[PDB]
């Protein structure tokens, strides 16, 4: 049990920004995928799940749930969250503005379809006026290659993975964000993390109709 | 020195939990209350939030945004988020499913009439039968007066507070959950804590009819 066990479904959901991290961080991991709500059931009652819930990880010795927990451990195991308390606000500041965005894609397929149009059309309005701006701001007031402390740190990660999922939605957003693009590039391009964008990773594709479904059983919603 | 502001409407909505734990350390803070979308369009203008929203709490410098930037910022700097990283992985998680609870339970105004009822019930149940379950088994587990560490963190304040809040919602709901019932109280009669609970602090009211209008008009939703 050396390496951290990712227990969830298999598909990105609320487990693939961990994914990233500890890919990023060149840690390896092993992943049990849920198949049926039997198999959640199964951690339920063997008491892993704090609140009956996954994602959750074990690590360390530990049974970790909650997304932000499991994120926040490994950032500071593997020093990708700042160096002190302050670059760690900053950190915390950005990254908890990229969940809001992160939570609402995550989400636009269980959009009512009377909505789905116009939570598509909020979250794109978003992207131009309010994160993006907010981002390339950052990286152009101090010109430097990471958003935080000159050194990379789960900021990047995070906003990085958000990139490639705007870009699935709409390609041309980023357009007008020449920061932005030059930091997809350069984060893209590291090694650890060019890895986990190859072909045969552990990364996850796009949540497609069947996978829908497949939570819909697993997760009774 | 200076204070720390606290810039947010005058209500409990996001920023309460921010001014439960301030109190809680016995730091004094001043807020600056938003009456107008103008008030609002102002600090934006100003560039005082970098996601355009509030809460934001100026403090040592900065400019925080995102309630959970607020608090893990504070947390630390008084000594309220545990003493190592295995210790902040436990309030995390904590929190998190503290946070969980708390977003349904403030949201619940904003539903739909004919939501309001089942959504209500719904919230009852996860009370009854996943959270308090949850932490009143963390506290059997050790048998000691704080959750994590032998000693106060934030963990115990979001709690209590937190406690509060379903003691509104339906009195009966802690009766089975005795450790619960101690820990509000032992918290309740810290110093700090006491004081904020008396008359005449910044500790807000729960929501009436005329401060949701005055949200929807300010927030725009
Ligand atoms: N705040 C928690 C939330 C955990 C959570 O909601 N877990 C879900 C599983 S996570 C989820 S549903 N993954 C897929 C999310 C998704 C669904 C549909 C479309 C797109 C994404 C769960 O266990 N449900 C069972 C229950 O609560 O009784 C966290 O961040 O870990
Ligand atoms: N993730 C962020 C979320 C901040 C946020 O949503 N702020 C709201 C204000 S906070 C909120 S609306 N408090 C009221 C809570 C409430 C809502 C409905 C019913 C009862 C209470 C805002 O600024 N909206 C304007 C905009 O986005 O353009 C954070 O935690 O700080």
């Amino acid at each position: 049990a050396e390496k951290p066990k990712l227990h969830y479904f298999n598909a990105r959901g609320r487990m693939e920004s961990t994914r990233w991290l500890l890919a990023a961080a060149g840690v390896e991991f092993e992943e049990k995928f849920i198949k049926s709500a039997e198999d959640l059931d199964k951690l339920r009652n063997d008491g892993y799940l704090m609140f009956q819930q996954v994602p959750m990880v074990e690590i360390d010795g530990m049974k970790l749930v909650q997304t932000r927990a499991i994120l926040n451990y490994i950032a500071s195991k593997y020093n990708l969250y700042g160096k002190d308390i302050k670059e760690r606000a900053l950190i915390d500041m950005y990254i908890e503005g990229i969940a809001d965005l992160g939570e609402m894609i995550l989400l636009l397929p269980v959009c009512p379809p009377e909505e789905k149009d116009a939570k598509l059309a909020l979250i794109k309005e978003k992207i131009k006026n309010r994160y993006f701006p907010a981002f390339e701001k950052v990286l152009k007031s101090h010109g430097q290659d990471y958003l935080v402390g000159n050194k990379l740190s789960r900021a990047d990660i995070h906003l990085v993975e958000l990139l490639y999922y705007v870009e699935e939605l709409d390609s041309s957003l980023i357009s007008s964000f020449p920061l932005l693009k030059a930091l997809k590039t350069r984060i893209s391009n590291l090694p650890t993390v060019k890895k986990f964008l190859q072909p045969g990773s552990p990364r996850k594709p796009p949540m497609d109709e069947k996978s829908l479904e497949e939570a819909r059983k697993i997760f009774r919603f």
